[PDB]
């Protein structure tokens, strides 16, 4: 669909801007929670929690099928929040992900055909790459943010280390095994800008109503990233 | 053409283990089958590591009709149709080649093709597969990158090979969608060529007992 | 063009390990050369990470005329063209990618494209590329991947690269498929900067005795 007023240029130079917005949001947070949400209106009293106590930002992963209401849910009710929808596997789920009110992507592998949707409709992605060939794939898009996923299982900080070597002008955010006890030595690589993490928002404590513990291990990582 | 793959999931899904099957001498296959189809494990995975694959393939449809027969290292269509010719009734390649894929489609059997990360299984899924072999497991990083893998894409159901033995097929089985391991410990090309019949059942017994207690 | 590769093959057969140089000065590669090929190694894999690489490639090839040399990290043909021009032997990708492939054929210079996963040397296989760099070659799961890679794929011939060093490297090279083994340990920038050359003719000495004994 055209709209008035906005050529290919504009489209590209949005999607520019758009990388640019993002890439400053995650190199200042560093830690992105991962949200897996069985009901739609927990999103609510969990993005409360993780506003409050310091850490306004969330990705909802699309693996439940609860993920378009809460994005909706949760954009209302945290206007400031960052909020970015993951697993997105194809165009329309970007889409949905773009009209709920997410300003990001993420997915867990890199498809062209998911990048030039997001690149039409103007919502930014940080694909999923773990290897050499797919790195290079994803530069050749004009995109250089990029999630590491699974990092723990793809070789953790060695292949990090070996990864962003030969490629200068690449971002990492690693997800997958992230834990207190290793994000820090993933952020001690520069090109490494903020790890995704399902800890501090883990569904074994959303389930369960365990909101005191969500906001405690959500104030322990803000201290922690940026003491 | 008609997609078995849900008869052949079924049948994945019962087995738990596949013998990968690496023959020199075609005549060798008969044998082979018949241990293992009489220890409790009627499938075969022929590997297409030369030429004597395609007889053996053939031998052993004559010999044991109703056994579970695919052909591996399939790299590309032509191979792919020597084996549908020969009797297999599915291939599985190493890695994801989207060509080989289509080559199978149009001469129609059906292929699980191997990958190992999630780039690749998107490639699949978006080809239309949901069967895929993870190889080579332990070597791309065991139970720890499968549940990665079958985590995000709810719809996948794997066949871990490369590096299975009894020691860790019952850590892979346990997740939920994976169907069956493959595995050459209890086929070794060493034990067929030194005709160790007897350690052949026994290893085929032992593993059947394990899996399907 | 009529390619190298056999004349490439050969050499890095002969050489097992060959320098990984990320050269910070260009100057610095006429000492590095000189040292190395003075202690038995002349050859050398100058990466296009460092800006000083394609006017390194230049000097050094003035210098040594005889040297073995390969332009790495080339991402585009643009630089492919570069290292051509500069005077490198061949080019050397991180990973694979078919533009680049596609690019080499066209100005007429060799490629080792990275490759580390099945589905991604079945690209190569399908582009008729068999001398593959493998990397990164410890994180991508060291020996028991490069076990499982030349396993289904008997044509392939590696080049492991990323962890290499004097105490891993006979494992390597014990598995037949491998060519030679990329190393930055005995070029390391700590070394070339501060010009200890008589440590890296000590290393390159070492290693040298202990693969070509
Ligand atoms: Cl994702
Ligand atoms: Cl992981
Ligand atoms: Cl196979
Ligand atoms: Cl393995
Ligand atoms: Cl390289
Ligand atoms: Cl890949
Ligand atoms: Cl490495």
């Amino acid at each position: 669909h055209h709209s008035s007023g906005v050529d290919l240029g504009t489209e590209n130079l949005y999607f520019q801007s758009m990388m640019s917005t993002i890439n400053n949001q995650l190199k200042a947070l560093k830690v992105i929670p991962v949200i897996a949400i069985d009901n739609a209106e927990d999103i609510i009293p969990l993005g409360k929690v993780l506003a409050e106590n310091g850490l306004p930002a969330a990705e909802i992963t699309f693996r439940s099928d609860a993920a378009v209401e809460a994005i909706r849910l949760l954009r209302q009710a945290q206007p400031e929040m960052l909020i970015g929808a993951g697993t997105i596997l194809n165009g329309e789920q970007a889409l949905a992900a773009k009209e709920a009110g997410a300003t990001f992507v993420v997915s867990p592998g890199f498809n062209p055909n998911t990048v030039r949707a997001c690149q039409e409709i103007g919502i930014d992605i940080v694909p999923g790459v773990n290897n050499p060939s797919t790195v290079e794939a994803a530069l050749e898009m004009g995109l250089t943010t990029l999630k590491f996923f699974p990092a723990e299982a793809s070789g953790g900080i060695s292949m990090v280390k070996s990864l962003v070597g030969p490629y200068g002008d690449i971002r990492l955010m690693p997800t997958g095994g992230i834990t207190p006890s290793n994000i820090d030595n993933y952020l001690a690589i520069p090109q490494v800008l903020a790890c995704g993490g399902t800890w501090m928002v883990d569904k074994k404590l959303v389930t369960n109503g365990e909101w005191d513990e969500i906001a405690r291990l959500t104030r322990e990582i803000v201290e922690q990233v940026n003491p």
